[PDB]
């Protein structure tokens, strides 16, 4: 099998998945707490604060699940692991910040975007180095060629 | 190749993909109805149901996928794969009910959301088989240790 | 290792997402021009339409990832590829239009749906290859039977 391979990313993905739908139940209760009834997505600040939270972080979610993957195995699979659970951690900090003030949302956000573009640093270096060794052989043959 | 131990979980995706396709005919089909132009997404309440729940599908869709995938590898990929076309079909009717009215959309998305938790136990449980071993065994060994 | 019969479908995966980043910097950049500030994702027609262009991209992104891994693993990963970079062409081509003017992201949407459909008929032909044959010689077996 190569569950052994994956597990770690599969955790960092279910729990991932599990911060999501805490954002979803945070969102159902600011339309309790404020009466704002679906569908419609407009009303006090606040809501539209915590409503608008969640909808940044469903947006950056599968952004975060494809470079994961393909950094957990490209890569290495706990750099990986590590840079998601600090990704997730800083887009909890977000959706705590951007609930009590747009500007408080700030600095988890910079801290989500930093590990989200190490994944992918880390992502291009693994495929970078699965390709560039073949293709620059193929072109020092085809140069030789000469010959 | 690990296409056999798969195959389900990626049939299921599939129908997930068309199901969402067929949501997005349907918003299409509705800004023609109700006279709605791009960009613009607010108009009358049939379209702001239709477009909401197509909105809420879209967001919960990479949800479903990776616990789908994570409780198909981790757990049992026939459980998963079940659990998935119950979520999809609940939420067929989801849509369905949101399209006709606010509240008849309730019961598909309680249905859905069961479906969902339990494709996240799933994951959960099959995590933990895989990880919770190996961990007790270090525990008990560096308590050991005495000796 | 399975990285590579993967490795094109990855970075393909990757060219999504960093295409992604892409827009959501666009919209930012939006947001300063047009003097628009978080939440609030309403003011001028060229910023509702970069923000919408942004929205349709993140909304469709699962669905590409999805199709093309399939496809890829079930049919043929170099097709599956090809069809995914035209896709991200095709919506790279989407958001420039649309944040022109709504009629230009016309031609664009309708390459990135054509290449969509397509990785959708090599994802559903490649399943069928797969499961067909077994469940042909079952029924086969099964009227048998007589004897
Ligand atoms: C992993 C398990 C997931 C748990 C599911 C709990 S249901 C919560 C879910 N809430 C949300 O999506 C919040 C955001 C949504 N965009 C909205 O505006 O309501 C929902 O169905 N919202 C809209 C609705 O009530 O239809
Ligand atoms: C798997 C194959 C997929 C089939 C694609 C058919 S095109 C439909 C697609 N429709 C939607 O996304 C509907 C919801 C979208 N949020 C909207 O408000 O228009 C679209 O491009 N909508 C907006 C637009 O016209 O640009
Ligand atoms: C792969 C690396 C990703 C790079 C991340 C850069 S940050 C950009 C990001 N911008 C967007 O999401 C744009 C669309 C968003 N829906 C919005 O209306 O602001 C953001 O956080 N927007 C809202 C916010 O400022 O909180
Ligand atoms: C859409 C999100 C990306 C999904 C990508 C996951 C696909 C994985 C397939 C190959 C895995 C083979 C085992 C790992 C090999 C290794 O660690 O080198
Ligand atoms: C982002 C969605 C999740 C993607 C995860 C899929 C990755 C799969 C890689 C490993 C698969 C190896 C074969 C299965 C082994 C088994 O059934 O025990
Ligand atoms: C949610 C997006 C879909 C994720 C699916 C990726 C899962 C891949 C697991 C199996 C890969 C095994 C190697 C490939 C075998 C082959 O090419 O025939
Ligand atoms: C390197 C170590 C990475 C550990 C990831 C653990 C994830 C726990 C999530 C439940
Ligand atoms: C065989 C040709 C494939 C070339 C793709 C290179 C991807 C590099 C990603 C960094
Ligand atoms: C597989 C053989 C590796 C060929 C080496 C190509 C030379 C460039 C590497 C730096
Ligand atoms: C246990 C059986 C699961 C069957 C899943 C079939 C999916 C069909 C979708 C086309
Ligand atoms: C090696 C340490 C990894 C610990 C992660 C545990 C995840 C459990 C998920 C339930
Ligand atoms: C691999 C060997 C398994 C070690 C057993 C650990 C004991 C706790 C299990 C319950
Ligand atoms: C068939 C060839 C497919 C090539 C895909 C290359 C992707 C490059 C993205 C960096
Ligand atoms: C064993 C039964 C599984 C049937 C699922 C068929 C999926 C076909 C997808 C086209
Ligand atoms: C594996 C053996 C294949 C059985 C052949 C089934 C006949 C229908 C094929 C067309
Ligand atoms: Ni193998």
């Amino acid at each position: 099998h190569h569950k052994d391979e994956v597990a770690l990313l599969a955790a960092v993905t279910l729990l991932g998945v599990l911060l999501q739908a805490y954002f979803s139940l945070q969102v159902i209760s600011a339309r309790r707490a404020f009466r704002v009834s679906p569908p419609l997505t407009t009303g006090p600040p606040e809501f539209e604060r915590v409503y608008r939270a969640q909808v940044n972080c469903s947006e950056y979610f599968p952004l975060f699940l494809a470079t994961l993957w393909v950094a957990g195995i490209f890569f290495h699979e706990g750099a990986a692991a590590l840079c998601g659970l600090v990704y997730l951690f800083a887009r909890l900090r977000y959706f705590q910040g951007y609930a009590r003030s747009a500007q408080l949302r700030l600095a988890p956000l910079y801290a989500s975007a930093r590990a989200l573009w190490l994944l992918v640093a880390l992502a291009a270096l693994g495929l970078l180095a699965h390709f560039l060794p073949a293709a620059l052989r193929a072109a020092l043959l085809g140069r030789l060629r000469t010959l």
